[PDB]
């Protein structure tokens, strides 16, 4: 539909040879080749969609001879073209695609006949094929081009089923639309190099999910288009469907798979440059594994055509058992996960590709550096990849800045444009005219000047985008004219590119060097006019978690370290009391998220408390630590069972047994947060085969699934810990420290009860008995707290306070069990049947702000007001 | 390629040894695999060479015209222009017909290792006319000769593999690469 | 060819010799002419030569063009209308003016390629329909490789451009509906 692409018969008319006989000029248009021989391994040879039951048997002596038998020229060039009763037919031999039946000139088998219009006759005597008429039977598969243009013809192809075969997007690389998104290659390499291996073949891979390394495989595999490799996988290429041929594909099954098994053997013979896409496997076999037009092929293996696909991680291992047999052809390769500098050269890579699309440059370094944060949020999803989402989130964050325009005016359209409505509004109401109650003219004598920046404000995005147009164009259409360039360059050709490529560089690149340079600020912000648009990523990051949880802003606020590095002498104020643990724990903290010694290793106290006492406090503190987060929540039970644990467990099973979840109860949590701590208690009463299910957990905690899955920790951690004593949980003398007597308890219950085990594991920790001083105050820390969140406000105040109740509160403060955790209901009633009747009665809902006067207790509340 | 022995089996060995659940055959089959793997891209023809002193045209060659045009001084670009197409054509040439000699006399190796592809194949076949009885059985097996056919062989790439560019001959290296790959 | 779904405005050539019958009518008329719609045509009001389409603009080619197959001879139910010399005239006119547009079959619009000689009740340019610009060139200016699966409007390339049942946006509250 262009040039150059084919003539199927008229590219053999004349060009089957070039000059010697002048055989170019004839009355067929059969002369410089007629079909090869008598069959299609070529232009229109023998049957073809010219018809099955109408082809030409000696028409290649007849089309072709009509067409040259060539002494008729007198030159190589022997006349003006190659003029003849079809030749100069070549208004209507481009015309043999012209009416219905044919396409364009001609095209597939139809490119054999048609397009030579008059040959063996005009049209008088003779049986040969057809093209737009006599093509009506053959239109099946010397037909059905359908598209003639952007494609090559090449070999017959005829009929097939093309597009629905497949997608070489080698063409979106002739394209080069897709990304060159690299780097990580050797494997690649490798599996090229094992692409080639003879005896079993065909590696397929894959970790994390979905986007389709294949044309990122098949990026070098167009750089072997290119040519990276020996003639094989070189000779060797590919051409993308899975799906698509799918239950659409046909009506119902059964050609389904089956064209395609045809089609198998189009692509077998002879056929080059022919490789297999596949995704899934995964998506193939199924419940009722339909043999999905595949198991065939591990048989038909045996001929050629290799493939590729992808195999997912512990579902890979779901499919590695089915059959091995199966497997024993196709080659098994699976893949790792990047990050941060690799990504940050995807970060690299990206900028301009969206730039290339939204347009917009940021510092964007701390903006990487918010991914593997932003990762670090929601990570689940693929970590590049959904830090790809950032890119978009980015620029979602951005054309949110956008909208129309960037964010200047379209928010100061709030002000400037609803003060140009000032200027035509009130335009005309009763009488405007000097002094009147209509206020419309004024806001056109200040807006203009205002109004007026909007035109550079505009252009500053918009001629910079005008400018920035040709930027993203730039490299761009280098890439195509460098590409244009490569177009063959890979060939050991090199003038023909190097010929436009002259200047082409250091012209565009001079115009980017030129335009690069073209600030037009005042100096407004950075080199240009509005290309970050006045867009912060942090913001926009913000924006993210704005997006994500919001809190922000102390995400706003990462020194991780020093924000620990107080929060410890911080979180200090949050603690309840006991503070060498936090101390302990702090370095434990500190070190944890250090790290630096161990990549797999959290770390876990003995923390011996007391009921809720800090232990629950510890928790959510520690929750409270390492984020706001108090979903964090993470404990066990089954502590109580002999054989039990699966969802207590994390594999529970595989499938076929109760829940799928597999522990994904306590998995998709485990999933769900990447980074926790645990504990749980009865660990003293622990199960103890249990605890060696706990064992591994540990360093080592990572995980097994009924999936196969696998954590690491240290991601996570625990601390899981128990009270179990009683000679020091009661010794009440003694209350921090005192005595190695700690030692006893502790040296025994582990030792006693738990094993070597410990000896790895991390920290041992503990209570301390309570001080009614260091017990008191923390009375109103809780009772502080509590107005706090109240989401309202009137009264919102501090009310009793002094010692008053304190003391009864104190009084009521710790017992030798709680009397102490619990009192906050304990509390909290009195308090809330104190301000019930009064939140009844409400007499000034501001004022309040009492403390109380107080049976034999001399006591029993309320408050006055 | 070539092949060195006491490697494989000695690969074989901690093949199996490194990884036995590869059974005897495999691991090492996989070996075998993996020779031709380490090998395979191996074979890619000068896959650094291919692309490393290539750029020697694309560095000098679009300056071949886009300072024919161009704003410096008046003449020294072409100077320029002239100097680097000087080094441009002069230091390809040391390679130019070198790189090929390389995949030149590789072709040869690959010439006589489609010879080596070549003589078994026939020699099957020649030994499946046995079951053409013995009508065919020596009649064609003689018509194969092999006084030759492999003295032939051993002694074509003998001779690419006796000469060593400066050493090692091939960087092909094509053979066993003793554990290496 | 034009299609298997010409029925509509090619319904109305049998109904142009609707007053009696005919032994054929002529491809000079057809209420394809007006197709569906009391104007123009679809086409030669809006749809193909709405803007470009040349002669009868809403009642030019159409108005009068009845003429020619109004009343029988002797017809009580005997015979409808037949395109005769007409037979043959869009024949070859249906299926050349395609060339590729990514399409199926013989198209009206198609047959809209070349209009004819003299053909029709209409000056303008020649004795073909409406006056010029329209059908092929027309369709092929005003669209291209669409038409409907194996059929589509009646006589004439199509008012039929949209897909079927449209619920508004733009001009839906356009008009603050
Ligand atoms: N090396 C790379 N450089 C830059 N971007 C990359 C790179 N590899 C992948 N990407 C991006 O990630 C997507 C590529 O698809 P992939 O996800 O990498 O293929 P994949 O086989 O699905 O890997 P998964 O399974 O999707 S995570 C595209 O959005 C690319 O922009």
């Amino acid at each position: 539909q262009f040039t150059e692409r084919a003539l199927t018969i008229l590219t053999l008319a004349q060009k089957l040879a070039s000059d010697h006989q002048h055989p170019q000029l004839q009355p067929i248009h059969i002369l410089a080749a007629f079909i090869e021989t008598p069959e299609d391994g070529s232009v229109p040879y023998l049957q073809n969609l010219i018809e099955k039951g109408r082809y030409d048997y000696d028409l290649f002596k007849k089309v072709v001879n009509r067409n040259l038998v060539r002494i008729p020229q007198q030159q190589p060039a022997p006349a003006e073209i190659t003029p003849s009763y079809a030749l100069g037919k070549v208004l209507q031999d481009a015309a043999k695609i012209q009416k219905q039946q044919k396409d364009s000139f001609i095209a597939q088998d139809h490119i054999l006949f048609a397009l030579f219009n008059d040959s063996s006759i005009q049209q008088i005597f003779k049986e040969a094929q057809v093209d737009i008429e006599a093509i009506k039977q053959q239109a099946l598969e010397l037909r059905g081009n359908t598209r003639i243009d952007s494609r090559g013809a090449d070999t017959n192809t005829p009929l097939e089923y093309l597009s629905k075969y497949a997608i070489d997007m080698t063409e979106q690389a002739r394209q080069g639309k897709l990304d060159p998104v690299i780097g990580r290659e050797e494997e690649i390499r490798s599996t090229i190099r094992v692409l080639a291996r003879r005896i079993k073949s065909n590696p397929c891979l894959i970790g994390e999910p979905g986007i389709g390394k294949t044309a990122i495989i098949e990026g070098v595999a167009q750089r072997i288009i290119d040519d990276d490799v020996p003639t094989i996988l070189q000779g060797a290429k590919l051409f993308s469907l899975d799906l698509a041929a799918l239950t659409a594909g046909a009506k119902y099954k059964g050609d389904f798979e089956e064209r395609f098994k045809g089609v198998l053997k189009e692509i077998e013979e002879s056929k080059t440059l022919i490789v297999l896409f596949i995704d899934e496997i995964h998506m193939l076999m199924g419940n009722g594994k339909d043999d999905a037009a595949n198991i065939l092929k591990p048989a038909l293996s045996r001929g050629q055509l290799k493939v590729i696909g992808a195999t997912t991680n512990n579902e890979y291992r779901s499919i590695v058992e089915k059959d091995g047999a199966f497997e024993r052809r196709f080659q098994k390769i699976e893949v790792a996960e990047p990050s941060v500098r690799q990504t940050v050269a995807i970060l690299r890579g990206l900028q301009p590709k969206y730039e290339i699309h939204h347009g917009v440059r940021i510092l964007d370094s701390a903006l990487v550096t918010a991914a593997q944060l932003a990762k670090r949020y929601l990570p689940y999803r693929r970590l590049p990849d959904s830090a790809l989402d950032l890119v978009d989130i980015s620029c979602a964050g951005v054309a949110v800045a956008r909208d129309s325009k960037p964010e200047e005016l379209d928010s100061k359209e709030r002000q400037l444009q609803l003060i140009q409505v000032e200027i035509k509004a009130l335009e005309r109401d009763e009488d405007a005219d000097s002094t009147t109650k209509d206020r419309l003219k004024l806001a056109r004598q200040k807006e203009a000047s205002l109004q007026e920046e909007l035109e550079p404000l505009r252009q500053r995005y918009n001629e910079e985008k005008h400018g920035h147009e040709e930027l993203t164009q730039a490299k761009k259409k280098l890439d195509e004219l460098e590409n244009k360039a490569l177009d063959a360059e890979r060939r050991y050709d090199t003038a023909t590119a190097a010929d436009l490529r002259y200047f082409a560089i250091p012209d565009i690149k001079k115009q980017i060097e030129k335009l690069e340079d073209q600030v037009a600020e005042e100096e407004r912000r950075a080199g240009a006019n509005s290309m970050i648009q006045n867009v912060v990523d942090s913001d926009t990051i913000s924006e993210t978690a704005a997006r994500l949880t919001g809190i922000p802003v102390k995400k706003l606020s990462e020194s991780e370290n020093e924000k620990l590095i107080h929060m410890e002498r911080d979180l200090s104020s949050e603690v309840v009391g006991q503070m060498d643990a936090i101390k302990a724990v702090s370095n434990a903290v500190r070190l944890s998220r250090s790290g630096l010694a161990n990549p797999r290793q959290p770390a876990s106290f003995l923390f011996l408390g007391l009921s809720g006492s800090g232990k629950t406090e510890l928790a959510k503190k520690v929750a409270g630590f390492l984020f706001n987060d108090e979903d964090m929540m993470i404990r066990v039970d089954c502590s109580e069972l002999s054989e039990k644990y699966a969802v207590s467990k994390l594999l529970g099973t595989t499938a076929g047994y109760v829940g799928y979840d597999e522990g994904g109860f306590l998995t998709n949590q485990l999933q769900y947060k990447p980074y926790s701590v645990l504990l749980f208690d009865e660990v003293e009463k622990a199960h103890p085969d249990v605890l060696t299910v706990m064992l591994q957990m540990l360093d080592d905690g990572r995980i097994t699934s009924g999936q196969g899955k696998t954590i690491d920790c240290s991601n996570c951690i625990v601390i899981m810990t128990s009270a179990l004593g009683a000679e020091f949980i009661n010794s009440q003398q003694g209350s921090k420290i005192q005595e190695s007597t700690k030692n006893l308890v502790m040296g025994a219950v582990r030792q006693h009860f738990r094993p070597e085990f410990l000896n790895r594991i991390s920290s041992i920790v503990i209570f301390n008995k309570l001080s009614r001083k260091a017990i008191h105050k923390i009375v109103d820390i809780r009772l502080k707290e509590i107005e706090e969140r109240f989401e309202q406000n009137d009264k919102h105040y501090k009310l009793n306070l002094t010692q008053e109740a304190k003391d009864f509160l104190a009084k009521y403060g710790y017992s030798d069990d709680m009397g102490a955790r619990p009192l906050n209901r304990l509390i909290q009633n009195e308090i809330l049947n104190k301000l019930a009747l009064r939140i009844l009665k409400n007499e000034i809902k501001d004022k309040e702000t009492v403390n109380v006067v107080l049976e034999a207790e001399e006591c029993l509340e309320v408050l006055p007001n």
